[PDB]
Formats: structure tokens, C-alpha cells, sequence
């Protein structure tokens, strides 16, 4: 089926461009339901959770703003006390009651607090053996107080070293007690909120002691190798929530420890993208304006089109907030402070200029011969295959594929796969087509032929079964004695049955053939066959829309390897008069020929 | 059910009835329980969430919903590609050589899902080829 | 064969194949073997900038064909037969001319190269005066 | 421009008079230096002296700690402070491939300005040249 540019066409009309948008700030896990509803069960359950999702969506950026929402009752004072003069203890007293514990102590030189009976015994036996027979080393420290719990304590530290997470002993000099030790995050989190980056524990080696912490409680102040002695630290009973953040492949280490799940019981997966909705297009906008962008309706619009076309989805829009804010941020200085569609527009346009220096090269080396490729005309055995060449960001390009058929033993030879280039899901591809190729052509016995496929000019190693509809109109066009047209380039993925398939980035592949096209002349009649699968992915730039609006250039949609041959041998599979008949006729010579 | 009681849980017949019949799910036999206590707890953990304080039958059914909920991305994803025609399956109909294969992809909790699996034959000296291998 | 040739220049000799294989198809399968070697080679070679001179070669040995000996060559060759662009054109052309001057130009020397370098060629001045003599 | 990018050398030292520390013997680092214009680093710099991560931490977190001693007793808190400079980092395509595989690089570091190894052979480039 050919692909009208009425079918093509997927952007959002926009009414008013320039008018100032002004909609409300959405909620924090807008489009991400799965999150927030794992996470209003480990908030309302007490659990520890992790957050996972790919990097750019903002998940540190809305927990902070959910976690800001939440209310308990005012944190306890927190203090350690000295049980003796090398063992310390973590206590809790009722908010605003260290500093009268911490004078009725001072007014001791020379009951109300129930709580703290270890200590004030402790304390009477040393005021008794003084007596019996300075050092003031006596007092209690104050690690945190605290006047509500509305915002709780929230901390977030992205720098997960042990002195950060534990605290740290101070040696005056040597001299150490309990008035010199200083609190960690886990300390200032209690009764609240501890935020941590998976990427950090690992990193800082810190997982293990974590571990402790929240297992056995102990929380260990760091410490000093020089150091005579030292304080024993009692444990304590810990009174937090850990929520820690990373994505699939920050928690993939983690995972493998039982414990991680043992403790981490509640999973709040972020999706990558979300739909392409009026509502989610509503939140984007607030969310910007709150961000403090001026926004107009048109760039609104462009922002929302551009998310969609980064998920590659017609109906889904990419949900990395923190990427649309940058390419906004972009815009906003080429619009003077006003986000435009212009100046959304120019912003990716200049994205793209900035990493084009690889393109340039090629579309040169093309345009002086030094890579050959033809856009024009028919030829026997020869597509132009399409392809993405490793690295971001991911390019499109054609490569003529050449197929080549002898008289020999059914071989279907990828020259790429057996020189080594060709990865095992290419290998997967040529043998999958073998299959096909042996199945459709029965009546002589075994193929008589040997054929052998070649990526001309490729020099690296190609990946993917997205070039096996290529290398299958190449090879039944070199059987069968069949010129193809090269004003149109080839992409899917072919199963034994002739099934087209659906293959990876579409838009980069169509787009790269016309700039090739482009940069050569176009003829009018130059186009891409794609797989029907597709058709919902390509979101399309405007150049190519337009030229496919005007007649310039074609999108065509195929279910099966028989349709993108009928298309490019200009011809259909029976008729006499036929394709399959010309295929015949050539493996009959091929077996004559044996 | 005296094990949980002693953990401090407000139990309910019908919510140790389901909890036992879970661990006899999670042990993949109708006559075997799985052992993990820990595990069974912390399942009844969520329940108690759920259901206000008291395990009920209700509130463990809705405890193992929410876990499936909570790691279903990726199989919400994989019906969406589907439903698009993006992985191409049949579920109904008769076609030659092809059937739905059923696999369990590498990746806790390990869902399940066909994968359709094709078979071409043709004339040629006894070669069975697997593809994939 | 022998393990000096790197993956690209194994592509190429197979691109030569497919090329051989399919121009000389009237007896059938190509009732002969080739072989080629880069005499007095003992290091690793790696690029298909060889391959137009392994083919000229090979036609050469099939039909008996005695080749100039004066003319170096360098290109590669795609299974169409079509030549193909080579990296260090000037390198290549110079380092001919040095040795046909270390043994006495005879007047008829030269190099075949591919018309897709042309622009490549920025040759120093002693070859420049000698092709302009 | 400081192409020596190690940690005492961007975030700064602090020096002890024997410990003693105090507030008036920090020493700044070109962090410090740069503050309302630009800092010039090599991207393999960052590499070979392991700085990166502190490095994004500062930019990231504001982060930005003088460079300590083991002996010391004890040692001073450092608060972060609002980074106000621009980066630009300099390196060769095979430099930046390191840093690349890092999120937080592309993140940081959203303008690629990338120098083509030729350019036109035009009377206007033999001019200037
Ligand atoms: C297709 O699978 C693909 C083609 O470039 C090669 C020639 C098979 N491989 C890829 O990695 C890119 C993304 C293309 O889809
Ligand atoms: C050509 O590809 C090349 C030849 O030396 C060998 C014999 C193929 N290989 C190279 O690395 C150099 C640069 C030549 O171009």
C-alpha cells in the first residue's frame, strides 16, 4: 500500500500560536500510575521502596515534591549519651526536651526524663567514683531537633560515603568522647524520609554497611586509624524510611543479593513514555510554567510533538521530563525568553546541526563517488538497503547490498556474517531467510544455486534482522534475472514464512534516505518500502512530509517479502507475464547449468 | 496460622486460607507449601496494609495483585506491542508449520509468554536446523 | 588462509568469489582452484584496497593471460566488479615510483588506480614531472 | 585553564599550622577561580586523575570540598555553594568516549561543539590561514 502524506501526517494542528498558555501545576507522578501507586502503599505501609526508570524522567525531582505533601507527628529530639567513658548510646526524647535534660545536666556541676535512665545512672556512678576518689565529657549531644513533622525530615544525599551516611568521630588532641561526634544522613532522616542513589552505594562501597544499618541497626560514626582507643557505639532501633533511586542497570548488582529484596520490598517502576493524550499534553504545559518558562500555545504544541516523536509513537509521548525541560531551555534562549513553536523548531534544528559533522562527511563522499550508491535507474541483484551506523545519534544511511547468483549447491552466503562483521541476530536473519528461500523453491530439489549477499563498502561490524527484506528482494532478484529500482530504499525484517516485520528506528532510516536523495537531486519518484508494522512509529520531520505531500517522494507499506518485490520489479508475482514465472525460468537455467 | 498470630497479626480465617494457599502457589505444587516464612510474612505485611490493620482474605488476594501490578511494565509493554502488530502472534485460526511456543523470559518475576515458532521443510539430506542455535 | 589477513580482507576475497563465481557460470560450478599469495609477506594484512589486483590476477592465471608487469594496481572491487575507492592514494602511487626509479625507469611504468580517487591524488612534484615527461 | 585536573587543584586545600585548621587557611581551587566566568578543562584529565565523579558533584550538587589530610584530628564541614561558571571541556572524539557512557555527561553538557578535521580549500581559508 502506498502511504498518502493525509496518512503520514502526525503532528498537532495548532490554533494561536502565539498566545501565553496558563494552566495549573499537575500532580508529581502524572502519567507514571504504576510509581505513585507503589509508592502510596510504602508511605502509607512504612516499607522502604526503590525507584526505578530510565535516567532524565525526574524521579528524585518528584519524590522530593510527594514527600514534601506528607505529615507525621514532630520528629523526637536525637541525641546520643555516654553509658561510661567508651560506650555511647543513639536515644530518643519528646521534641524539645534535650535542651532541659542538657541544663538540669550542666546545673550538676557541681523523673522529668524517664526516657533517659541508662544515662543519668551511668552519670550518678562516675559523680559517686569521684566522690569515692572532669573529664565533662558527660553532657548529651544533640544530633537533631526538630519544630514540626509537616514537611518530615526529608534528606536526600546523593553522596553515599560512610562518613555521609554514618557520621564522624572529631579527636581533639588523643582526646575523643561523645560531644565530638558529628551525625550522618541516617542520623538527620530519623522519623522521616533517607533519599540515596543505587549508583552511589555501589560506587562508594557502602551497600554492605547500609545493610547493617537497616538489618542490626548499627550505625558506626568513622573512625581514625592513629587512635589509641575508641568509642563503642550501641545500636539502635531505626526509625526511617529509605527510598533509593537509580535505573534498571544501577539495581541490576544490587539484585542479586537476596537482601536487597528483603529490604527493599516495594518496586515503583517508571514507564519510559506515556500517552499521547489532551491530559498528559495539559500537565506537560503546567509543569513548565511552574518550572517558569513563557510559554506560548505554539510551542507548547511543538514540545508535546516532539515528545512523541522521541518515543518513535504516533500515540505515546517520550516521559523523560527533565529531556523535554532541557530542549526548552534551548528554545527559550533562541526565542529571547519566549518558547515559540519557532523557536522549538530552531532548537532541534541546531541540536541536529551540532552532531551533523558525521552526515556532512558521508553525504560528500557520496556526492564525489568515493562511496558508490545509486538513486536512480534499475539494476539486477542490487537494493539500497538501509542502515544506522553505531553512535548516538544514530543516523540513518542507504548501503547497496549486492546479490550475486551461480549454479552451485543451495549456499546462501552472507559474505558479512562469514568475514565477521555480521553479529548472531544478523546470522539469525540470513539463516531464517535460507529457510524461507528453501521452502518457497521446491521442484528441482534442492536449490540449485549459490548465492552470496554483500554490504558493499561496509566496513564495520553490522548488528540486526532488520536488513533481512534487502538481502531477500536482492536474492530473488538475482534468480530470477529481475531489475530493481534504486529510487527505492528497503527496510524490515523478514520471517521463514515472508512475513515483513517490524524494525527499529524508522523515522532515522526514511529521513536519512531522502537527505542522500536530497543531496543527489530528486528525481520525483525516489521512496522508501517499509513494514505495514511500522506506519504507527513514523513520526516523520517536516521536510519529508512535505516533499511526500508534494509528490516528491514515497512511503510504502508492505506485510509481505512478495509485496516489496512486486514494488520494486515494477511487476506482480503471477500473470504470465509474472514474477514467480521469471523466477522459475532462472532456477531451471541455474539447474540446467549443473 | 499460630506462627503469624505470634508475629502480632490480626488474622482471619479467610486470610490464612489464602496466605496458605499462596504458599502452596509459590511452590509451584498443590501438595507442598512453600517453607519461607519470612517471605509469607512479608506478603501479610502488605495485606495488613490493605486491609486496615486485619489479614483478611480480601486484603492478601489484594496484596498479590498490587506485587503483579508493581512488576507488570514490562509485560504492559510487551501486550502493547501486540495489540500494534509490532510482534506479530496469531491466537486463533489454523496455519502450517507454525505454533505458539510458550517461554519465560530471563527477569524476575519471570511472566510468561508464546512466542510463535515457524518450521519450514524442504527437500535436502536429513538436516533438522534450529535457527536459534 | 594461513591466519595474516584480517576480517575486511577476508570480505574482500569473498566479494572476488561471488564476482568469479557468477561471471563464468556456462560449465557450471567453476571447474577450478586459485590461489593467491602475497609473496614475501610475513606481516598481518588488513583493508579489500587489494582486491582489484587479487582479481586481475585470478582472470589472468584462468585464461593464460600475461599481464604488464610495469603497471602497479590498487582498488577494491565489489561483486558487481565495480572499482572502488582505497585509502593513502599518494602514498601508494609514490612508493611505486621510488622503486621503479631505485631499478631505472624504463618509460612505460604507471600505476592503475580507481577513477573514484581522482581527487584524491595530490602527488609531490617528482611524479608529477615524470608523468609530465 | 587548568589542565592538571586533580582534586586539590579544582576544589581547592586546606592547610594545618600544627592539629590547627581554621577557616582563614583554605586555599581556593580553580572551581573557585572560575566563579562568574569559564573553567577550561581536558577531558582526559578528568580521567587519568579520577576526578570525574567529584567533579559532577560539584556541578550536579554544588558540592565543592578543599582537599583534606588523614592525620587531622578532626576537620571542618564545608556547605555547598551555588555554582555560578560555565564548563567547556576539550578532548578528542576517542577522549569523550569514556564519558560518554556516563548519563550524567550528556546531561551536563548539553552543547557539542565538534571541529572538523579539514576544511574548504578556498581563497578566504588561504587568506586567513
Ligand atoms: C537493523 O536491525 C539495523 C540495520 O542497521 C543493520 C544493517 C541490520 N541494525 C541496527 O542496529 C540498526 C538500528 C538497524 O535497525
Ligand atoms: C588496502 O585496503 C591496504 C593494503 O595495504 C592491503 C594490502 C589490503 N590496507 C591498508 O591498511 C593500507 C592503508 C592499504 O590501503
Amino acid at each position: 500500500m502506498r502511504l498518502s502524506y493525509e496518512a503520514l501526517e502526525w503532528r498537532t494542528p495548532i490554533e494561536n500560536s502565539t498566545e501565553p498558555v496558563s494552566l495549573p501545576p499537575p500532580p508529581p507522578f502524572f502519567g507514571q500510575e504504576r510509581a505513585r501507586e507503589a509508592l502510596e502503599l510504602a508511605i502509607r505501609g512504612g516499607f522502604h521502596a526503590y525507584l526505578v526508570g530510565p535516567p532524565s524522567l525526574g524521579k528524585h525531582e518528584a519524590l522530593l515534591a510527594y514527600l514534601s505533601t506528607q505529615s507525621v507527628e514532630t520528629p523526637p529530639d536525637l541525641l546520643y549519651v555516654p553509658l561510661s567513658e567508651r560506650k555511647v548510646a543513639v536515644m530518643t526524647l519528646p521534641s524539645g526536651q534535650e535542651i532541659h535534660l542538657a541544663e538540669a545536666v550542666e546545673g550538676l556541676l557541681l523523673q522529668r526524663f524517664p526516657q533517659a535512665r541508662a544515662y543519668l545512672e551511668a552519670l550518678r556512678a562516675r559523680l559517686a567514683r569521684y566522690a569515692e576518689t572532669d573529664p565533662a565529657q558527660w553532657r548529651p549531644n544533640l544530633l537533631t531537633s526538630s519544630s514540626s513533622g509537616t514537611p518530615p525530615p526529608i534528606v536526600y544525599e546523593p553522596y553515599a560515603t560512610a562518613p555521609r551516611l554514618f557520621g564522624r568521630l572529631d579527636y581533639l588532641v588523643w582526646s575523643t568522647n561523645v560531644s565530638l561526634i558529628r551525625p550522618g544522613a541516617v542520623h538527620r532522616a530519623q522519623g522521616g524520609y533517607l533519599i540515596l542513589d543505587a549508583l552511589s552505594l555501589k560506587r562508594e562501597g557502602t551497600w554492605e554497611a547500609f545493610k547493617r544499618a537497616l538489618r542490626n541497626g548499627q550505625v558506626e560514626p568513622v573512625t581514625e586509624p592513629q587512635a589509641p582507643a575508641g568509642l563503642e557505639v550501641e545500636p539502635f532501633p531505626i526509625q526511617m524510611q529509605v527510598m533509593l533511586v537509580g535505573t534498571p542497570e544501577a539495581f541490576e548488582g544490587l539484585e542479586e543479593d537476596p537482601a536487597f529484596s528483603e529490604l527493599f520490598r516495594i518496586r515503583a517502576e517508571f514507564s519510559p513514555t506515556m500517552p499521547a493524550s489532551p491530559e498528559n499534553c495539559t500537565a506537560l504545559g503546567g509543569w513548565l510554567l511552574a518550572q517558569g518558562f513563557q510559554l506560548t500555545q505554539g510551542g507548547l504544541t511543538r514540545l508535546y510533538d516532539e515528545a512523541r516523536r522521541m518515543a518513535e509513537q504516533r500515540d505515546r509521548m517520550d516521559a523523560r521530563l527533565v529531556e523535554i525541560r532541557a530542549l526548552a531551555e534551548e528554545a527559550a534562549v533562541l526565542g529571547g525568553g519566549l518558547l515559540t513553536a519557532e523557536s522549538v523548531e530552531q532548537a532541534i534544528a541546531a541540536r541536529e546541526h551540532r552532531s551533523f559533522l558525521s552526515e556532512e562527511e558521508f553525504l560528500r563522499a557520496v556526492q564525489e563517488g568515493v562511496i558508490r550508491l545509486r538513486t536512480t535507474g534499475r539494476a539486477v541483484g542490487e537494493v539500497n538497503s538501509l542502515v544506522v551506523v553505531e553512535a548516538a545519534p544514530y543516523w540513518g544511511r542507504p548501503a547497496r547490498l549486492t546479490a550475486r547468483a551461480a549454479p552451485g549447491r543451495d549456499h546462501l552466503i552472507s559474505i558479512d556474517r562469514e568475514a565477521g562483521l555480521g553479529g548472531q541476530i544478523f546470522h539469525k536473519a540470513v539463516l531464517t531467510l535460507a529457510g524461507y528461500l528453501r521452502s518457497r523453491m521446491i521442484e528441482h530439489g534442492s536449490l540449485p544455486v549459490t548465492i552470496s549477499l554483500a554490504f558493499e563498502q561496509n566496513y564495520v561490524s553490522i548488528e540486526g534482522d532488520s536488513a533481512g527484506l534487502a538481502e531477500l528482494v536482492a536474492a530473488l532478484s538475482a534468480i530470477g534475472n529481475l531489475p530493481l529500482r534504486q529510487d527505492l530504499a528497503v527496510t524490515g525484517a523478514v520471517d521463514q514464512t515472508g512475513k515483513v516485520l517490524a524494525v527499529g528506528a524508522i523515522n532515522a532510516k526514511v529521513e536519512g534516505f531522502f537527505r542522500v536523495c536530497k543531496a543527489l537531486g530528486l528525481s520525483g519518484t525516489q521512496g522508501v518500502i517499509l513494514p505495514e508494522a511500522n506506519l504507527a512509529n513514523l513520526t516523520l520531520r517536516a521536510e519529508v512530509l512535505e516533499a511526500v505531500r508534494a509528490g516528491q517522494f514515497h512511503i510504502y507499506a508492505v506485510e509481505t517479502a512478495e509485496q516489496a518485490l512486486e514494488i520494486l520489479a515494477g511487476a506482480r508475482m503471477e500473470g504470465f507475464r509474472g514474477l514467480q514465472e521469471k523466477i522459475r525460468a532462472g532456477l531451471e537455467a541455474f539447474a540446467r547449468l549443473e
